[PDB]
């Protein structure tokens, strides 16, 4: 069953009784949608649609493009008319490469797509990069914004949800309703973002959240600590 927002704190504390048994049990209980691209003259990148609260195919989730998949990534962004990309990692976390840079520092061409970085907006916890894409044979630029969350701890969840919730609301505010899917890419962080984005809409519209069934439909949540964090984040968002 779904949980009333006004009962969410009761629910969490019940789920914490008996040394957190409720979360542990519910988490452990967990254990066609491919984005089509036309092949070109010459595998292609594996990406899947995920439904949102208000619309089908609200997200495309992909394992962040390896260097050989960078062109297919930008082709997909182009084909799908995606204007918001979400990334929830540093490129390097504690000296280990986690994502390879798939975007130009100024300008570059990937296959038949020319990409220009036209703005960088840097904040304490995230960066917004604006790109213009030009494609051979096409007369107009396609604009894409990358929302890059940099504040996620390398060792686990954020201690406070405040910053990630601010980031999620920025992406929500910046993505116009006629947009294509939000491409979320490059651990379980992607699943947390997806579940929060959907549940924040559900709480606003219905006054209820159904995290369990949202995660079960679901990129999967990698830790019990992440499963708990999703509840703590919705709790913080549901104040006032």
């Amino acid at each position: 069953p779904a949980v009333r927002v006004a009962d969410l704190l009761q629910h969490i504390n019940q789920m914490k009784t008996a040394e957190g048994y409720g979360f542990k049990q519910e988490y452990e209980s967990f254990f066609r949608h491919r984005v089509k691209l036309h092949p070109m003259l010459g595998d292609y990148i594996n990406a899947n649609y995920i439904d949102g609260y208000h619309r089908s195919n609200h997200f495309i989730a992909t394992q962040g493009p390896k260097p050989e998949m960078v062109y297919d990534f930008w082709r997909m962004v182009w084909q799908e008319h995606c204007s918001s990309i979400v990334m929830i990692t540093k490129l390097v976390e504690v000296g280990r490469v986690k994502c390879s840079r798939y975007w130009p520092e100024d300008s570059d061409t990937y296959g038949d797509i020319k990409i220009m970085l036209v703005k960088t907006e840097t904040l304490a916890e995230y960066v917004v990069r604006t790109f213009a894409l030009e494609r051979r044979g096409y007369s107009a630029r396609h604009e894409v914004r990358q929302f890059h969350f940099t504040a996620w701890p390398e060792h686990g969840v954020p201690y406070h949800a405040t910053g990630l919730l601010a980031f999620i609301r920025r992406v929500k505010a910046s993505t116009p309703p006629d947009a294509g899917p939000i491409v979320i890419h490059c651990t379980g962080r992607t699943g947390c973002y997806i579940v929060l984005d959907v549940m924040l809409d559900m709480a606003e519209c219905e006054g209820v959240v159904d995290i369990y069934n949202c995660v079960k439909t679901l990129n999967m949540i990698q830790t019990e600590e992440q499963y708990i964090f999703i509840h703590d984040a919705i709790l913080e968002a549901c104040l006032c």
